[PDB]
């Protein structure tokens, strides 16, 4: 007889895995792809294998595990299904073995854009939800930087926000402005954009 050992090994459609000498630590995968995590076990008799997502406030002594037959599979994984997943191997010999890995679900939503004018200045306010944090690119057909052009995060934000302030209103430069959001194509996630036609 021998006590149970556990080892988490990535499978499926992750884009990035992070590991160290002891075990695999992070499983990064694009929202909507298919997660697969193996739990290889040792010891005799053959250990039973359980998985669990630590959802809730109660401590480990009360989290609902499930007998799972080694391989955890989540098709069309959602941004809300990220976090720490625990493998538990037990064969009745010694103490149960428990390992865990962090799942990072990455995504880039289409951004939101709202306009506001006071007197004549123009504020274009772009928000997006993403993981990892997104890069904001403001364009007028061609990219724009600091023509009395101020680009800043505003004081009040419910999330990732970038404001484009246009101070003077020349006759020229009275057309379309674009907020392009990027995660630099991690996980193969392309950019997205929203355009406002100024008049």
């Amino acid at each position: 007889y021998a006590p149970a050992q556990a080892q988490i090994v990535h499978a499926g459609q992750a884009c990035v895995v992070k590991e160290d000498n002891i075990s695999e630590r992070v499983y990064t995968i694009r929202e909507g792809d298919t997660l697969m995590l193996q739990c290889l076990v040792t010891g005799h008799p053959r250990p039973q294998v359980r998985w669990t997502k630590t959802a809730g406030s109660a401590s480990d002594k009360f989290q609902e595990t499930s007998v799972f037959n080694e391989t955890l599979r989540i098709e069309r994984i959602a941004r809300t299904q990220g976090g720490r997943y625990y493998c538990k191997a037990e064969n009745g010999v010694g103490v149960p073995a428990i390992k865990s890995i962090r799942v990072d679900v990455q995504y880039l939503d289409e951004p939101m854009l709202t306009v506001h004018q006071t007197v004549k200045t123009v504020f274009l306010r772009c928000t997006v939800n993403s993981n990892p944090p997104a890069r904001f690119i403001w364009k007028r057909g061609s990219d724009t930087l600091s023509n009395g052009v101020d680009i800043y995060e505003p004081l009040y934000t419910q999330g990732e926000t970038k404001v484009l302030k246009l101070k003077n209103l020349r006759p020229q430069d009275y057309a379309s402005y674009t907020c392009q959001v990027s995660v630099r194509n991690v996980c193969g996630i392309p950019d997205k954009a929203i355009t406002f036609r100024l008049t």
